């Protein structure tokens, strides 16, 4: 397997000498610069540069400058989905994301986990934990989403959250680390 | 009434419809993009940008690089207000700020809900609260401050802290959720 | 003893009029402003900013954009330092930062403290608490170090961590405020 593989496989990976994983990042950081440096009202560059680093043809994504991700084609796109300012998507583990997704500004959603042992983390490997974001779902500013989480459709995180374990569907959920406070009704008004 | 009238008035509004509300938006983030672009020593020309994107002649207010707002119209603000590096002051609910205001980096005063049901939320209502900051404070880095929220004068807000509920003056506040700890002596020494 | 003099050594200082110490924050902010504005790829351009604002030569420091210091020159650096997205050094008091040290995006180490005060506070002045960073650690994302912490070699700081105290060595710690889980085993493999 090449560490692409490894790394999509949820294997241990070289995240930080392997050429193709380097290059691809490249790439990535190369297109976000240059979306972070395009004015906001130019609407046809963006969704040209954003399309380019999800590559993919996106439907009412969002993106509110500055905005980073690792790899971009490992972000999966559903319509709909508002990411306001200062958002990470670390995507060396797939970010899947449900339509109808409200995402607040000051977001990480990391996939990374490096080891524990210094002696092993200092070699540069990592293991990539994917991130599930239910369609319907809101994300309060300066939430913080961990590895291998998956959220709920139609859940609702609270603010500074801390999400560090699964958040089930139609939950409001909130704090660090982030729990469940109540259910919340979703049914047709 | 017009949706802005509604946003200033505590009631659901068109956030993603309404044309003057999409256009006001859209002035606010060039005018940020401009700023953020702009080069900390040019500062007559910053400041020109900040009078403009705030609508006022600002006395001493100190915008370190990156900021954003969503009106600016909409914060009001003393004289003697220090933000540090990558606030946003997300201001559809009035955001007012007294004088002598110490402003820590990555902070985020947020005015805005959603609704909890997937249903209205995703039609794009929201519902502004306004915040409140009071003269003679001073936020560490990282806080995130919710709708609705006041926080009293002569208070000081611990970094990392998430402010769920006001905050009585001359009090000193801390965590997530944000708790008072103590009070603070503000007598003239 | 100047007001540079008094920051170094735990003392009130005049942070706001000093002109020296303006200065030195301008020439920081400036260097920022350009390496925050030049292409990833530009390898060689970003070194050689890099090592203006750190005013030292980097072994394997690794700066993702944006980033924020004050003074550059009071951040002592190791070597292989990974610095990811939307950091800020905020470096009065030195910032001490080991070898193989792996810092998440949106990490804020703090050394500033205000007088709780207002009247006090209100003149600008400030003291500044070092803060060391171990050898052989990991950060996640969204971690606040606050002034005069130490976190020990071979630790690893949990993401949205806000650490008010020191950590000892080999410990995994989490949390709002950060609290030591258990002990890292770093036997060599
Ligand atoms: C999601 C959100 C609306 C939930 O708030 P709510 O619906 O009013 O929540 P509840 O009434 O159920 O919770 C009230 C209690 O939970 C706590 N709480 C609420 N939100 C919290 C949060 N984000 N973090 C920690 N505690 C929280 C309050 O301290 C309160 O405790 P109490 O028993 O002492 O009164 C809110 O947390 C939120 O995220 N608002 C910020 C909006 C924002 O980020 N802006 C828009 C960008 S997407
Ligand atoms: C506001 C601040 C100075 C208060 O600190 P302080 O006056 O020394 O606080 P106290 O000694 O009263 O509080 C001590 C306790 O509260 C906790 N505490 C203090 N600050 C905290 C914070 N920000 N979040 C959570 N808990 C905190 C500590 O863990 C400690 O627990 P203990 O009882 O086990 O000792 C500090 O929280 C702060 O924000 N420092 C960072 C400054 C900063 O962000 N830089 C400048 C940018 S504006
Ligand atoms: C450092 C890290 C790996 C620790 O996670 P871990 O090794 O699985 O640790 P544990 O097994 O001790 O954690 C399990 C428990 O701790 C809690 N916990 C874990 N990480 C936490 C965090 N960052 N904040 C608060 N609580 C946390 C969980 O809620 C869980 O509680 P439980 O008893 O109900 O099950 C992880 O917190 C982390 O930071 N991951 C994010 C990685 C990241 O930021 N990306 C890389 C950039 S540097
Ligand atoms: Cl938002
Ligand atoms: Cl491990
Ligand atoms: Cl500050
Ligand atoms: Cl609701
Ligand atoms: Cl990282
Ligand atoms: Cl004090």
């Amino acid at each position: 397997m090449t560490e692409k593989e490894k790394m999509l496989a949820e294997k241990w990976y070289d995240a930080n000498f392997d050429q193709y994983l380097i290059n691809e990042r490249a790439r990535a950081k190369d297109i976000c610069f240059e979306l972070n440096h395009t004015r906001p009202s130019a609407t046809n560059k963006r969704k040209e540069l954003i399309d380019q680093l999800f590559q993919t043809t996106t439907d009412n994504v969002s993106i509110s400058i500055p905005f980073d991700t690792d790899y971009g084609w490992n972000v999966k796109l559903g319509k709909n989905v508002y990411v306001n300012t200062n958002c990470y998507f670390m995507d060396g583990g797939q970010i899947t994301i449900g339509d109808n997704v409200f995402i607040g500004p000051n977001c990480g959603f990391y996939t990374a986990t490096h080891p524990l042992n210094f002696h092993h983390r200092n070699e540069g490997f990592e293991k990539a934990g994917p991130i599930h974001i239910g369609s319907n779902t809101w994300f309060g500013g300066h939430v913080a989403v961990l590895p291998g989480v998956t959220i709920g459709e139609g859940s609702v995180i609270g603010a500074g959250s801390v999400v560090t374990k699964d958040i089930p569907p139609h939950s409001l959920a909130v704090g660090n680390p982030c729990k469940v406070v109540r259910k919340i009704d979703n049914d047709l008004p």
